[PDB]
């Protein structure tokens, strides 16, 4: 039950590497998972539900890694503190580029995908603002913009910029340059007057 | 000829304020422009072509305003120089929110929309990098990140963040706060070490 489900999810992630969800039939999913079409429909209502589950897994993997870091601070300067946090997103979404691409496309057509993405962006922005607020309270960062507004723009930059790098968009920052680029902008905008 | 074309474009921009392009028939466009369906097809091949033309107009309005500013520098500090430039995009796209929303949706399904947006983002990034390079050459900005990579991330931040504000997304920076938020991040990241 868990095993046919994981086989369907694994098949979908593999097929998304080579074509969009629109070009994957539920027949393709059932065939890769070694089940029939009706048996598929027992585990998922639709191929869209399979993508929602894949995206939910990736988003929660990033969130749990951020929670781990939040509990287990690295012993490092402020630049490295922010770099390690942005790296959670770089590594987690960068390790699942096909699901990342497909999920972003699904935001336009799926209220459940849009709501999942909104929920976690709100969480990550709130955490970012709490860290900025802590840095200001300790005297390490200046009281410039409203922390939640700064956090929002920085998180949206990372969403757009990581996505463009992963998707090979024109324009994009090269993938081998994107982490340093984002870290610079975060550190200067958080600590700068 | 120019006048029936402008009537079709005006009808489309008005109807996009209240519903997506998928919910606008070519009958609706012809009716608002005071022409028949076949007469529509004389001026545009499709409703998608009408949106491409609307987006082309808005993008070139922003580009021409940036060209005007590039030729007619304001007599102001570095913060105001960048604020005036970001404001071109805030005002131009903010004055055409329905076309902005519809154009962004069309990038997923229209190679011509995607290519139009890419072409102008490349232009605006190249201009941004040239200004950063000039600021470094004059000794006003430090030689930190590769200017074209910094420019790319900043332009992508503005694309995503302005869009979220205009579209009322959750999350977003309030529209009345977005210009100050972006200016801060640009100035600190360009001038900061
Ligand atoms: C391609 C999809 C990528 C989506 C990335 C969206 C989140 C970006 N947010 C961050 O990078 N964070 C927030 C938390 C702080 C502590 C570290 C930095
Ligand atoms: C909702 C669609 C918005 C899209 C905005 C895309 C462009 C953002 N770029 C800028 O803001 N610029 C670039 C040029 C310099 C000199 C000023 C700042």
């Amino acid at each position: 039950g868990d095993d046919r489900e994981l086989a369907i999810l694994a098949t979908a992630e593999n097929l998304l590497e080579d074509r969009p969800l629109a070009d994957i039939s539920v027949d393709d999913l059932a065939k890769g998972a070694g089940i029939s079409r009706p048996t598929f429909y027992f585990y998922f209502p639709s191929k869209e539900a399979v993508l929602l589950t894949l995206l939910d897994r990736v988003v929660n993997q990033a969130d749990m890694a951020l929670q781990t870091l939040a509990e287990n601070p690295a012993d490092t300067d402020r630049e490295n503190m922010w770099r390690t946090g942005i790296n959670v997103f770089f590594e987690t979404f960068g390790s699942h580029k096909a699901v990342t691409r497909a999920g972003q496309a699904a935001r336009a057509t799926s209220v459940e995908v849009a709501e999942l993405w909104s929920t976690f962006m709100q969480k990550w922005i709130a955490y970012t603002a709490a860290v900025i607020d802590a840095e200001r309270d300790r005297g390490a960062a200046p009281r410039t913009l409203p922390a939640h507004e700064l956090a929002t723009a920085l998180n949206l930059m990372n969403e757009r910029t990581l996505f463009a790098s992963f998707a090979g968009e024109q324009p994009s920052v090269p993938e081998a340059r994107v982490l340093d680029t984002l870290v610079h902008i975060w550190v200067t905008s958080i600590y700068g007057e």
